[PDB]
């Protein structure tokens, strides 16, 4: 769609603090597909309520481990490549 399916399928090793984040929402392993990483990040966002009804497409991650990892106070869920780059910054 924005990201190829072959890139979404690929297995990755989170760096230790992304690994902590994913573990906080039930993630049981040391390696994941990008698609699974993004599932748990979706669960983490939705669990911590890092959203606002006024701006329904923006994650509000300031003052959170997520904002520390991603290096931003907020971001758009429409910008997939930018989201992939912020996750690549947190893989071995
Ligand atoms: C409520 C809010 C802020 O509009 C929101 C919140 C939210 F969590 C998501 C999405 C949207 C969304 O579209 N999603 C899928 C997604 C987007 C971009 C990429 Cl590249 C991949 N996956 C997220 O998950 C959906 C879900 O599985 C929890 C149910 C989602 C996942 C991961 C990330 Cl990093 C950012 C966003």
């Amino acid at each position: 769609s924005q990201i190829p399916a072959s890139e979404q399928e690929t297995l990755v090793r989170p760096k230790p603090l992304l690994l902590k984040l994913l573990k906080s929402v039930g993630a049981q392993k040391d390696t994941y597909t990008m698609k699974e990483v993004l599932f748990y990040l979706g669960q983490y966002i939705m669990t911590k309520r890092l959203y606002d009804a006024a701006q329904q497409h923006i994650v509000y991650c300031s003052n959170d481990l997520l904002g520390d990892l991603f290096g931003v106070p907020s971001f758009s869920v429409k910008e997939h490549r930018k989201i992939y780059t912020m996750i690549y910054r947190n893989l071995v």
